[PDB]
């Protein structure tokens, strides 16, 4: 009988997100959510675990989530973006991949060619469901 903390959850459910063990890492950040609800890097973490199993909808409400905890989150817009992209959902997509590239560069933080690699794609994409459909 131990309870471990939400950080140390947190920790649980990296190591289980290395292993490709997406729904137990998903279910660790879940039970880290519950102890602390206010983190918003836990909601992200957990995102990001949806994303990998195409479960749009729990990825698109846990980002919207941290948004509400902080409306300044470069992860949040950014992979808000990525779930909207793979909805097809392309101008919200893009306007949230925008907002997490003018934020990285507000705070100061170094994603390398992430943001504007995902920017580039996002349009693209666009372009090319409009140049078919
Ligand atoms: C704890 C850890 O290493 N997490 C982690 C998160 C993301 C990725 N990269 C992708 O999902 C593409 C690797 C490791």
């Amino acid at each position: 009988g131990a309870s471990p903390s939400a950080q140390e959850l947190k920790e649980q459910g990296n190591r289980l997100f290395v292993g490709r063990k997406y729904p137990e890492a998903a279910a660790c950040y879940g039970r880290a959510i519950t102890r602390n609800p206010l983190v918003a890097v836990y909601y992200t973490n957990r995102a990001l675990c949806y994303l990998k199993m195409q479960q749009h909808e729990q990825a698109l409400a846990d980002c919207r989530r941290a948004l509400e905890l902080d409306g300044q989150s470069v992860k949040a817009h950014f992979f808000l973006g990525q779930c909207q992209l793979e909805m097809e959902s392309y101008d919200e997509a893009i306007a949230n991949l925008q907002r997490a590239y003018s934020l990285a560069k507000e705070q100061r933080l170094n994603f390398g060619d992430d943001i504007p690699s995902a920017l580039r794609i996002a349009k693209k994409k666009r372009w090319n469901s409009i140049e078919e459909r």
